[PDB]
DNA sequence: TGTTAGTTGGGGGGTGACTGTTAAAAGT
DNA sequence: ACTTTTAACAGTCACCCCCCAACTAACA
């Protein structure tokens, strides 16, 4: 149920073209060697190849976009009102998801700590394995029930672990926000902290 | 004060970074 | 108009997200 992925994609421009084509040979005579390095060489192939040659690719190209232009405009006009909406919707979503992850990414290189553990956190990561379920997700619902019933004395480790992460947290945000001082990224910093 | 999103567990499907160039889109 | 960003190919590695609900720091 997604027009998304039935819609026609752009054609391949001439260098990804050729790339396209030089990977798998490329990876046949170099079976050990990491894609990584096989890219970089195939470009400096591609960098070397003569214009003349360059443009049978572009040529292509160039065709390719012009039976594009049919396809997606047939296409289009194909589609209901309500399958443009979720279309569009599924563009939006594919957008923000991607720009999500790349954030994120970038986060966990830079070396960011993770949020603290509340109790409940510290409770599942306890009981989830011997929970009973036939699954995570019924697993799960074992340790939420349990943990509803949980008394505020048998509550005390977790808890006491939770403030333990706290302090963690605390510590380890401080050391990473100075540290994303040098390197000149106050826009990372909290706005605001509270204890 | 009310909203958000990132945590806990596992597991399978998903996806950005990495190596590149091109040119269509979107931003300024 | 003029510049930056992104979508387009793929193999391999790392994570990332998502589902289930509860909880809560940081945001606004």
């Amino acid at each position: 149920s997604s027009v998304l992925a039935s819609c026609p994609k752009k054609p391949v421009s001439s260098y990804l073209r050729f790339s396209k084509e030089q990977l798998p040979i490329f990876k046949a005579q170099n079976p050990d060697a990491k894609t990584t390095e096989l890219i970089r060489r195939i470009a400096q192939r591609w960098r070397e190849l003569p214009d003349s040659k360059k443009k049978i690719y572009q040529d292509a190209y160039r065709a390719e976009w012009q039976v594009y232009k049919e396809e997606i405009s047939r296409f289009k006009e194909q589609l209901t009102p309500s399958q443009i909406m979720s279309l569009e919707k599924e563009i939006m979503d594919k957008h923000l998801k991607r720009k999500a992850m790349t954030k994120k990414k970038e986060l966990t290189l830079l070396g960011k700590p993770k949020r603290p553990r509340s109790a409940y956190n510290v409770y599942v990561a306890e009981r989830f394995q011997e929970a009973k379920g036939d699954s995570p997700q019924e697993k799960l619902k074992t340790v939420k029930e349990n943990w509803k019933n949980l008394s505020d004395s048998e509550k005390e480790l977790y808890i006491q672990h939770a403030k333990e992460d706290e302090t963690r947290y605390h510590n380890e945000m401080k050391s990473w926000e100075e540290q994303m001082i040098e390197v000149g990224r106050k826009d990372l910093l909290r706005r605001t902290i509270k204890k």
